[PDB]
């Protein structure tokens, strides 16, 4: 177990980009890691923008959110780039902006802060 509730962390999922996130309990299994079906260790993360979702996440694509400006790093990992829908810019923009504020809390603060209310 490399990440704790509360860690500011960057996940890969789907098609989207490297997002914004923060590393949570799940509602239901009341765990913040696990081990998958295919045997991989995965993370609970909600992720920073304004329409609130979560994902369990394969380590492999978890990263330890250091600031917005690791983003050019991450892509790295003629020079081809993919473009970026304004749209979808904008609710990264959102996420990365709550990320910020995040990252001058402590653990507890932003446990506080951001922890997702689940309603049945
Ligand atoms: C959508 C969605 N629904 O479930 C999940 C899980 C996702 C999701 N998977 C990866 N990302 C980055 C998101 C996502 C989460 C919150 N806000 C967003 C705003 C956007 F513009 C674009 C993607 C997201």
């Amino acid at each position: 177990v490399k990440f704790q509730v509360g860690d500011l962390v960057w996940s890969k999922v789907g098609t989207y980009p490297w997002w914004p996130c923060m590393v949570s309990s799940d509602p239901q299994l009341e765990v913040h890691t696990k081990i998958n079906t295919r045997g991989a260790r995965e993370y609970h993360v909600q992720f920073f923008s304004n329409q609130p979702e979560r994902a369990w996440v394969h380590e492999k694509r978890v990263r330890e959110y250091k600031g917005h400006k690791q983003y050019e790093e991450l892509l790295a990992e003629q020079k081809i780039r993919k473009p970026r829908p304004q749209r979808e810019r904008a609710q990264w923009d959102i996420g990365i902006a709550h990320a910020e504020k995040a990252l001058k809390m402590t653990r507890e603060e932003r446990i506080e802060q951001y922890t997702f209310i689940y309603i049945d």
